[PDB]
């Protein structure tokens, strides 16, 4: 009737925010339902990152759907290290920055888009059950996020 999530990803990509925005409810960590949140911070970190993983039942994993590095970073840095440190703990993948996606005035601004169907495509391969794109920003799907982490957990 626990569930520990621990958020990981690339820095900036918006994990802080997704858990103020799920906790919270506003865009500048436990919740109950009928789930406790664990924050990282993505290379100085290398070593001591890790040490938060123990226990952790499912992990959100997440990349900026606005930047194509963190993207590629899913396979090169993520899945390698989750696998060494706790294998066969699920994966909920999480494209953030929606908002960002939706709005072509911001690439005329800035990045590099990454598609829904690439989103499910890097799901597969990283043989996570759930994939949710979302914004912390308008909020959208944020809900969703741990809602698939407590899915994907709980029995069945
Ligand atoms: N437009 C937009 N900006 C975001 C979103 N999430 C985070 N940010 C911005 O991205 C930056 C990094 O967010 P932060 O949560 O601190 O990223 P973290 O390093 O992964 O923890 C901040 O400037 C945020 O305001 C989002 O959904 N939409
Ligand atoms: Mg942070």
């Amino acid at each position: 009737r626990f569930i520990k999530c621990v958020t990981v990803g690339d820095g900036a990509v918006g994990k802080t925010c997704l858990l103020i925005s799920y906790t919270s409810n506003t865009f500048p960590f436990s919740a109950n339902v009928v789930l406790g949140l664990w924050d990282t911070a993505g290379e100085d970190y290398n070593r001591l990152r890790p040490l938060s993983y123990r226990g952790a039942d499912v992990f959100i994993l997440a990349f900026s759907l606005i930047s194509k590095a963190s993207y590629e970073n899913v396979s090169k840095k993520w899945i390698p290290e989750l696998k060494h440190y706790a294998p066969g703990v699920p994966i909920v993948l999480v494209g953030t920055k929606l908002d960002l996606r939706d709005d072509k005035q911001f690439f005329i601004d800035h990045a590099v888009p990454i598609t829904t169907v690439q989103g499910e495509e890097l799901k597969k391969l990283i043989g996570a059950p759930a994939y949710i794109e979302c914004s912390s920003k308008s909020q959208e799907n944020v809900k969703g996020v741990f809602d698939a982490a407590i899915r994907v957990v709980l029995q069945p």
